[PDB]
């Protein structure tokens, strides 16, 4: 088991952590969502699925810079939303393929009454989240964490 973002900087087998830039709508409306969706930036694999089951879950989700002061938030896993920042770790996804499969992450960042300007700045932190990868066979038990920066400012107007 490993992954790979979409322009190929690797986490491979055992875990580790890796840096994910992502462009973002450039102008959000208070109360509209800003869409961040990770299935198109991290994809995982199974490296044995003739014996090993692989599963996946997302850990923990954080909120650092412009997107905790200026914006509520949830997290959709799988489809099914959660607090973000998360309050809990998702039910796990299967990995049984050595196909690349997305991540099915993604989040809905929402600007708050009080968010106007430029609410988040190009280059800033925006999340942090920690993938946890367990399978049906052995003790491991492994993070892959993903640092999550604006490649641009993100605008709510006034
Ligand atoms: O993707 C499956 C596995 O790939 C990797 O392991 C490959 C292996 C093996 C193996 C080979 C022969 C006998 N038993 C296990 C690890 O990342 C492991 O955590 C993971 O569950």
């Amino acid at each position: 088991f490993a992954c790979k973002t979409a322009n190929g900087t690797a986490i491979p087998i055992g875990g580790g952590s890796a840096n994910v830039y992502v462009n973002l709508a450039p102008v959000v409306n208070v109360g509209q969502n800003l869409v961040v969706n990770l299935s198109t930036q991290i994809f995982c694999h199974n490296d044995y699925p003739e014996t090993i089951t692989d599963y996946v879950t997302l850990q923990r989700g954080s909120a650092y810079g412009g997107v905790l002061s200026n914006f509520s938030g949830t997290v959709k896993y799988s489809g099914s939303s959660y607090p973000f920042p998360t309050t809990s770790e998702t039910p796990r996804v299967v990995y049984n393929s050595r196909t690349d499969k997305p991540w099915p992450v993604a989040l809905y960042l929402t600007p708050v009454s009080s968010a106007g300007g430029v609410a988040i700045k190009a280059g800033s932190l925006i999340a942090v989240l920690i993938l946890r990868q367990t399978n049906n066979y052995n003790s491991d038990d492994f993070q892959f964490v993903w640092n999550i920066y604006a490649n641009n400012d993100v605008v709510v107007p006034t």
